[PDB]
Formats: C-alpha cells, structure tokens, sequence
C-alpha cells in the first residue's frame, strides 16, 4: 500500500501503481454509451491512463484539458480519462469537450481495475474512488510512465508525462 | 434470478427481492457529504427504500418528488433515494431537496447493498446499477410492501406504497 494526502490529510491506497517496465494488466472499463471498452482496442497506440477521484466536481480546471490537448496531438495517443463516477456524470466532462481520441471511462462495474492498478483508495471519506494518477502506456502495452500523486487536489507532472509520450 | 425489462428488453436481476413478510438486512450506504448511514440510525422509523437505476439522467419525472413528499407527509416516515451515482452527481436529483425526511444515499462503495435486497442488474448494458425497485421497511425493521418495477422506466405503484404507510 501508498500513501497520499487530501486536504494535506493521508490516505490510504491499496497495492502499488505499475511501475515503467513493467507490463500493463489487462482491464475492461465502461464507455459513456455504457459499452464495455477493453485496453486491447487500443492495441498499438500509445494510452495515457489519465485516472481522477472525480471527474464531476463542477470546476472546470484549465490545466486537465490542456494537458488531455497536448497529449493528442501528438501521433497515435490516446488519453482515456478514468474515475469512479458512472457514466451519466462523465458525459458532459470539460477535458475531453472539442478532443478527438480523449475517451471517457468509469470504474463502476469493474472495481478490480482500481486494485490492478494501485489506485484504489482505501480509507477515509473517499473510500472506493480513484487516487490521482497517471500512466503511460506503450504501443506494445508495456508500462512507460507512471504517477501516484502525493496531494490528491494538485497536478500530475504532466510535463514528464509529456516528454515521454514524445519520447 | 429475476427478470425486469428495459424498453422491452428482458434484463436480469440478482437473487430476490424481499417480499412483504421478509426481515430487512442491515446495510451501510454513502451520504452526500461522503460519510456512511446504516439501516439502524432510522430506528423507530418507517423507512422508504426508493431505489433508481440513476437519478442523474437529465430528466427529473414529476412523480418522483410527488411521491417523496406524499411519503414524508406521513408521520414518522423517511425516504431513502437510493442509487449507483457517486454522492457528485446525486445533487442534481429533483426529488429530494427541500423536503425533510428524504435523503439520497449512494451505492457505489457498497455494492453488497444491491445483492442482499434482490436488485442487482446482473446483465446487459446497466450492469451494476440498481433495478427501480421500491421497499417499505416498519419499526420492527420487518418488510411491509415491495415491488421490483416491471419496466425499469415506468413508474411503481406509489399508491399501494402510500397505503401500507397509512395503514
């Protein structure tokens, strides 16, 4: 298990984010239209897990659509923004609004994905949603990049996330 | 199993609902400011279990806050609207604010809550959401009227609800 911190508070969160090098767990997540969306359709693009405790906060920060713009302009990405929040509440996400190849995907049905990934928090009020992470994964789904964020609220290094993605 | 429709389609729903003459189970559901509310903190209550599929569709039915508010006009009554969505999204439900004695509660980190009272959406494309399903619980925690909602668009019959609650 990690820890993290909300409202500079620590948290638990179960098991351990895969590391670069290592090879992505299979997982199946649900699309907005509530299909099912499994990694392998993406088989031979380069995926950012780009993974949030909510995606339906009613703020809309300048930074996540950004970073989600940079992503996809570079070739052959794609930017799956996950969280827990069910699809009903994904569909009208600010960060994939106006981008091709960002896709929105919620844990409800497939809490196992939390566990696989290191992302599950354990304790406290937000048991059960996702930590702030990101992953980057390879054409070959082998892990690249990776990212558990120590204050929940605050921003991945999007930068290094970015220069691998290039890279 | 049982089975339950949507828009005609036949779906299936796990296990039974408890029927009248039925002991209510426990449970522990998730509040809007994310804490935990347990069966047993409405002892001596009526309790209403008004279970949706989501209250976060877009559409706020008129007969959902009619029925909340018929209910709740009953001495010692409380209504519990209870869904999948994340405690996020359950804001912009129509039928619970401002009327005393109705509370949403969240699912989504209590996912036994759906097997143990029979309304598991168990295959098709709402998988892990709740069945529409409506549940009286009396003060001596006893089951008095249920019904597993046919068509899980269609309204329950909120009047032999409301009857079992006067009489």
């Amino acid at each position: 298990s990690q820890t993290v911190h909300f409202q500079g508070n620590p948290v638990t969160v179960a098991n351990s984010i895969p590391q670069a090098g290592s090879k992505a767990q299979t997982f199946t997540l649900v699309a907005k239209d509530l299909s099912d969306v499994t990694l392998g359709q993406f088989a031979g693009k380069r995926k950012v897990l780009n993974i949030f405790p909510s995606i339906d906060t009613g703020v809309c920060a300048a930074s996540v659509r950004k970073f989600n713009q940079l992503a996809t302009e570079i070739d052959n990405t794609v930017v799956l923004c996950i969280s827990a929040d069910l699809p009903f509440a994904q569909s009208r996400f600010c960060g994939a609004e106006g981008l091709n190849n960002v896709i929105t995907l919620s844990t409800f049905r497939n809490a196992e994905f939390l566990q696989a990934y290191g992302v599950a928090i354990a304790d406290g009020p937000l048991k059960g949603l996702a930590a702030r992470a990101v992953v980057v994964i390879d054409e070959n789904d082998n892990v690249i990049f990776s990212q558990l964020v120590d204050e929940i609220t605050t921003e991945p290094d999007y930068e290094a996330a970015l220069a691998v993605l290039k890279a």
